[PDB]
């Protein structure tokens, strides 16, 4: 694998071209975006796209997201787009919002998992946008992590996961938001399939009528305490019988000094928490603890996405009342 260091804010076009040549030749390239790193291939090349599944060992029926750099490309992969959707796409892109649309005959089965629809988005990241532009083709790509690991948010995550399994890894720093793009299905009348950086607050203003057994990393048991008023007592109750790690905001560090902590960021800046979330899960598994205990965050703005990912990561081990603890531990 060729690891190429590229400036994320002012990418060296000659370096981008090296990766683009790989895409055009049917190879795979891991690249940063404003959400999480992606592993991509020529969206029109089914065989190339299968290499993505092979590198991640991803179940073949889990579809990819097609990344475009301009609207001419939108019409190459999607069709029968409602006028309102087109008008809105033109004001939210490039951005962390993915639209599920009706696909064209040019989109391979490998990309859509055989579905009649295709998920599309225009990434708001210079490296991603330039890579697509220089490649001259839309790039299909899911998150760039190995099957059972958290979505990668920094180059090191991708390297540890895919080095030796992909043709190119662009080392482009840490991703901006840290959580995957918001997904909205506009082929029905619309549904929010996944919360993300494009908040539901903003979505409802554009789409007022919007409708709101896989194991998610970490492998270490993880409890999510949504009620902050019982967090201290849940910790006291568990740290007595188990070696724990607390995923908390810096504001609560002093209250639990002595116990293993993984600082997510500040309560005054949820984007910081979102940026550090997946890597905090990776750290939890590197530590030698019986279980992780994460505190909840406000479900406003990106907080909704944070909690959505947190619930999934905890295998839905939500604690609202201290008595709930009985359900996920002795
Ligand atoms: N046609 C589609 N309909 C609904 N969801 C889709 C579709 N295509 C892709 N997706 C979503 O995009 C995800 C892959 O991108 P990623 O979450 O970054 O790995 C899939 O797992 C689905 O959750
Ligand atoms: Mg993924």
């Amino acid at each position: 694998t060729q690891i190429i260091k590229i400036d994320p804010l002012n990418p060296e076009i000659d370096k981008i071209k090296i990766a683009a040549d790989v895409i055009r030749n049917g190879g795979t390239v891991a690249f940063p975006t404003e959400t999480v790193y992606g592993l991509g291939a020529n969206a029109f090349d089914g065989n190339a796209c299968l290499k993505i599944f092979q590198a991640k060992n991803r179940p073949v029926d889990n579809p990819l997201i097609v990344h475009i750099a301009d609207f001419n490309q939108l019409f190459e992969v999607a069709k029968d787009i409602p006028d309102k959707v087109l008008e809105i796409a033109q004001i939210v892109w490039p951005g962390p919002l993915t639209f599920v649309l009706k696909k064209t005959e040019r989109v391979p089965k490998e990309v859509t998992a055989g579905l009649d629809t295709v998920a599309v988005r225009m990434p708001a990241h210079p490296i991603a946008l330039q890579l697509i532009r220089e490649s001259g083709v839309p790039i299909a790509a899911p998150s760039a992590n190995l099957a059972t690991r958290p979505s990668p948010t920094k180059a090191e995550d991708v390297i540890v996961d895919l080095n030796g399994r992909v043709d190119v890894i662009i080392d482009g720093g840490h991703t901006f938001f840290g959580v995957e793009s918001t997904i909205i299905n506009v082929t029905v009348e619309p549904v929010l399939l996944r919360p993300g950086p494009f908040t539901i607050e903003e979505l409802k203003k554009l789409f007022g009528e919007i409708v709101i057994y896989k194991h998610y990393a970490p492998n270490t048991r993880l409890l999510l305490v949504e009620n902050r008023n019982i967090f201290k007592d849940v910790v006291s109750l568990l740290s007595k019988k188990y070696k724990v790690a607390l995923l908390i905001p810096k504001e609560l560090s002093k209250e639990f000094e002595g116990l293993q902590q993984i600082i997510l960021g500040s309560d005054e800046n949820l984007y910081e928490v979102a940026r550090n979330l997946f890597d905090s899960f990776r750290e939890l598994d590197k530590l030698n603890v019986d279980l992780g205990i994460m505190i909840g965050f406000p479900e406003r703005g990106i907080g909704f996405a944070i909690m959505n990912r947190a619930r999934k990561a905890s295998g839905f081990s939500i604690i609202k009342a201290i008595s709930d603890v009985y359900k996920y531990v002795n």
